[PDB]
């Protein structure tokens, strides 16, 4: 047919009543902000932070004894509030960027200090700075690799989570077992390669790789 169209066809294969699961977009965009799904979190934050002020802050930090920089205004109450002892409340970290310059979450950081507060600062940690102390959507997100992390992002059409496949339908993602979409990919007359694990992936949908079979 085309290689395009029997990914087409693939997704026409899915039955999205007997999906496993099923997650409306807006309120998993509420319960998790992007900033604390993407793995760029978890980088020095180099984009929106000029790599002297960055050096500057962890300084700062290192020995508690305020550099002049445009953006280090919130960055630098946090690290008042570390040095000093001092409280930051929820309300904070719900209008903070949730992200310190160096990396990771203001909230992790704040609960390696005070590792009571956890509960009430877990939706402020990013997905993989948590622990599950409670959850199925935590579970399926943390084992998503970062291609499927960035497509769940941007709303790609689809992705491999471990053993499920996520295929999106409007406002919502539906999850399929192992063995209902291994089917229907070869009911389909196609290969797949996962993305971290092929040296090309020009034809990709999210995390995924196609090809035709044989
Ligand atoms: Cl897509």
């Amino acid at each position: 047919d085309s290689l395009p169209e029997r990914i087409d066809t693939f997704t026409e294969l899915f039955n999205y009543e007997v999906a496993l699961k099923s997650y409306d977009i807006r309120i998993l965009q509420s319960n998790y902000p992007t900033k604390l799904l993407s793995p760029d979190s978890l980088l020095p934050q180099t984009s929106d932070y000029p790599l002297k002020d960055i050096q500057q802050l962890y300084s700062l930090a290192n020995t508690c004894r305020l550099p002049l920089s445009p953006l280090i205004t919130e960055p630098l109450v946090f690290t008042r509030a570390i040095c000093k002892g001092t409280q930051l409340t929820p309300r904070w970290f719900s209008r903070s960027g949730l992200i310190h310059p160096g990396g990771g979450t203001y909230a992790a950081r704040y609960v390696e200090k005070y590792p009571e507060l956890r509960p009430k600062l877990a939706q402020y940690m990013h997905i993989k700075e948590r622990d599950n102390e409670e959850d199925e959507l935590l579970e399926s997100l943390q084992n998503m690799d970062d291609d499927a992390i960035n497509a769940l992002i941007a709303g790609a059409s689809m992705f491999i989570e471990g053993k499920e496949m996520w295929l999106r339908r409007g406002d919502r993602y539906f999850v399929f077992s192992k063995d209902v979409w291994q089917e229907n990919v070869a009911n389909a007359g196609l290969s797949y390669t996962l993305a971290s694990q092929s040296k090309s992936c020009f034809v990709k949908r999210g995390n995924i790789c196609w090809d035709v079979e044989d």
